[PDB]
């Protein structure tokens, strides 16, 4: 099937993605706290409802939230600023909070059903974020030999949304707060703030060799 794109919002972080961020792949940011991961998340729920020549794939949302971050005010300001109903845009996000990682694995299957019965309707999902990824294993599994068990762990996670991701022709989506580990990411961005507001954006081992660079606005994300 052919692989599908959803704007970020910036022209400039677009470019750097080739067109957005792919369906059938799970792309993960990464950065310090405070780096945009989140209202970068918040943005692409908006511009994955729009239609494909305005950069979206007419898709419905889930969210996976272990942080308590989720802002449903800033979606409908998101909405508002490009065009969209902002009831709309968020009646079309499905909202859970993991409660551990345990919860965490669980919710990625209750997507899976949720996934299925919209497959064939007029808003399919086309994005699933996971926000943040890793944070619940990092509380549980701490101390002498926790690297390998969390290492495990976390790769079972992501290979169940590889999976999705690939059966469903979804765009997943994940945030990270950061090592040497390994990773299992099909796309890795760094994100960064930098000077006068700006968020900076490379690509981590990978295609362009380059940063983008965008603003956080009432749009979500901009150049």
């Amino acid at each position: 099937a052919t692989i599908g794109r959803i704007s970020t919002g910036s022209k400039s972080l677009d470019k750097l993605l080739g067109g957005g961020i792919e369906t059938q792949a799970i792309t993960e940011v990464f950065g310090e706290f405070g780096s945009g991961k989140t209202q970068l998340a918040h943005t692409l729920a908006v511009m994955v409802q729009l239609p494909p020549e305005e950069g979206g794939l007419n898709g419905s949302v889930m969210w996976i939230d272990t942080e308590n971050t989720f802002r449903p005010e800033r979606i409908r300001e998101i909405a508002q600023n490009r065009g969209l109903d902002p009831d709309e845009v968020l009646k079309h996000i499905a909202y859970a909070r993991a409660f551990n990682s345990n919860h965490q694995m669980l919710l990625v299957q209750q997507a899976e059903d949720m996934i299925k019965e919209l497959l064939n309707t007029d808003r399919p999902v086309k994005l699933l974020i996971v926000d943040s990824l890793t944070s619940h294993f990092r509380s549980e599994y701490i101390g002498r030999g926790a690297l390998a068990e969390r290492q495990q762990k976390l790769a079972k996670h992501l290979a169940d949304l590889h999976r999705l991701a690939n059966l469903y022709d979804i765009a997943v989506f994940v945030t990270n707060q950061v090592h040497i580990l390994a990773h299992s990411a099909t796309l890795r961005v760094y994100l960064r703030k930098g000077k006068g507001g700006k968020r900076i954006a490379r690509l981590i081992d990978a295609l362009p060799e380059g940063e983008a660079v965008f603003s956080i606005t009432e749009k979500g994300i901009e150049d």
